[PDB]
């Protein structure tokens, strides 16, 4: 009884911010995974639906973060693979069995402990079907993962005969960033616009928001993207993430220990100078961040773009003990204040 | 070994509201396997195969009839898609995986296709119908056994039955003017669709976009017109693998009781029909509702029963709890 859905959401809140709905979904699926394996196929209900996860969100939304923060809190091992280096037919790039090999290294070759492990994959969009231009990075890779997800056994050389390791009990988290998916959903939901007086006048973009647009997604929508329907059928769960809120970004710069403010703060403390960031400058940065349409990953651009001149002349400058950054410095047409003595 | 009456009852256990479709597949599959038990040894040499064509809305149980039938009959079965230049070899090797790469056992298997109307009106559009013609008549395709020998196994395609599933859009207008009446625009002229589909003929399919050569190979026709609102409730109650029974069984091991009143199930029918997706878009309504309850249920203690009301589906109210 180690995992608690009410507690697992509290722990992720410490390392992740801005995604409340997605955290609830993972707690249910994760709890249902071990609840099932506690009594495997012994209940009266036969043909129980398999529990998997499908993370869908924009860039910098925290998809990769949930996979890492979850493994730290969790006891069973965790792996972080990628679909970009995967090939088929034993080519020079990589094989699907490598994911099972890396799992044992984390578990020290414990099959009983490895079957209860977690799996995570990034950049699932790369394996999306494409028209013929041979195409090895595509449908072929999906077939290997499909038979692997549906439950089977794969030969694994122990320590480098082969060992059989069932996979119907192992969890899989296929997650990545889908590009152009919003356009596909728009065609289905928009259904045109009226032109007369009584018609619903449309502005430039009243629905171009991942939130309220991805929640209405369906499995058939992903088929047009390139994925196989049978592959999606094995993942009934879906997790829709929204673009980070401007207020949420502020919290990322203050509460997390790895905040960019704390990073540059220590960067100048070793140099013998203090640093400060007022609240009026944080919200201003959030306005510029959303305009870039990159997420928290593209937040560092606004910071270094401002402190470029300051850092250039700080080592040469002497007798400077503290630096204060005003809101005008971020908007422009101003210079950060410097403290001497 | 089975009979049309015996197989009808088994199908009834997992499927409901489609009576005519059961008799079609029963006699078809019965006579289909009869040819395998006795081939050209009889006077009737070269017994031809009779393909099957399913027509119904989306989420109308088209896939379940093929999937459930496969479980009942101890033979392999795969699922194909009209989306996948020819790209027809993937369907053969996909079947050998379940059959453990067997020639004779696979040859008696069945295959299902979805969205067959998506190609009717280019190598991915009308070019697919032309290619299938030989596949639905008989041929052999190279399939690497085990992936690799430098050899390939031959697997005929005359013994493998095909079921082209899909949902035709706008077909009702074509048959109305041809058979029932030419109307819809005039004053006196008349402005469920199921009854019309029963009177369907291949001539109407030609105007839809299909090729006559393609339709000739599928003389059998099935009409999965619609699913009733009560049937949806029955779908969650009569089948042993219903989702309502799954969640009930999920909490049985937890030591908590579950309930689902009839006043709450009818609301699910409205949301299903509102999405125009059928039974496929059902878990989204249930899982989205019980997400809150499941999230805090383990944390909560001294709770032996849970009741879900109609308001709970909307989300305005909270599911009643029992201590
Ligand atoms: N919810 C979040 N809360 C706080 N910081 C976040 C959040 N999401 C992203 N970040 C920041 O962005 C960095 C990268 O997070 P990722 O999980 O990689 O974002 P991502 O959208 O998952 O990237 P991809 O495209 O999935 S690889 C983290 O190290 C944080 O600094
Ligand atoms: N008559 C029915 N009885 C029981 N379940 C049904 C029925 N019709 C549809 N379903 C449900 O729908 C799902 C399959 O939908 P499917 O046939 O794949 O939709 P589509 O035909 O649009 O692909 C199954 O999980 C099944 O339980």
């Amino acid at each position: 009884a180690l995992p608690t859905p009410h507690e697992i959401r509290n722990h992720l809140d410490d390392y992740v911010i801005g995604q409340e709905q997605a955290k609830k979904v993972l707690a249910v699926a994760v709890y249902n995974h071990y609840k099932r394996l506690r009594n495997g196929d012994t209940s009266n209900g036969v043909e129980l639906g398999k529990s998997n996860i499908l993370l869908i969100g924009p860039t910098g939304s925290g998809k990769t973060l949930l996979a890492e923060t979850l493994a730290r809190l969790l006891d069973v091992p965790f792996t972080m693979a990628d679909a970009t280096t995967l090939t088929e037919a034993g080519y020079v790039g990589e094989d699907v069995e490598n994911i099972i090999q890396k799992l044992l290294q984390k578990s020290d070759y414990d099959v009983q402990k490895a079957q209860r492990g977690i799996v995570y994959i990034d950049q699932i969009d790369k394996i999306s079907r494409k028209s013929d231009n041979r195409d090895v990075s595509g449908e072929g890779v999906q077939q290997a993962l499909l038979k692997l997800i549906e439950g089977t056994v794969a030969a694994v050389p122990p320590q480098g005969e082969f060992l059989q390791v069932d996979t119907s009990k192992i969890l899989f988290i296929c997650g990545g960033a889908f590009a152009g998916l919003d356009k596909v959903i728009s065609h289905r939901v928009e259904t045109g616009s009226g032109i007369g007086f009584g018609a619903t006048v449309k502005a430039k973009s009243d629905k171009a928001s991942e939130g309220e647009l991805l929640a209405q997604v369906e499995p058939e929508d992903l088929i047009k993207f390139g994925l196989i329907p049978e592959f999606i059928g094995r993942l009934p769960v879906v997790a829709t993430l929204n673009e980070l809120s401007e207020e949420a970004l502020i919290q990322i710069l203050k509460e997390p220990k790895n905040a960019l403010t704390k990073q540059y703060q220590a960067l100048f403390n070793l140099e013998g100078v203090d640093l400060e960031f007022r609240d009026e400058a944080l919200d201003a940065i959030a306005k510029k961040a959303m305009a870039r349409k990159t997420g928290a990953r593209g937040l560092r651009s606004i910071v270094e773009a401002a402190l470029l001149d300051t850092m250039y002349d700080l080592p040469s400058m002497e007798d400077v003990e503290k630096v204060v950054i005003d809101e005008s410095v971020i908007d422009g047409q101003s210079e950060p204040l410097l403290i001497y003595g």
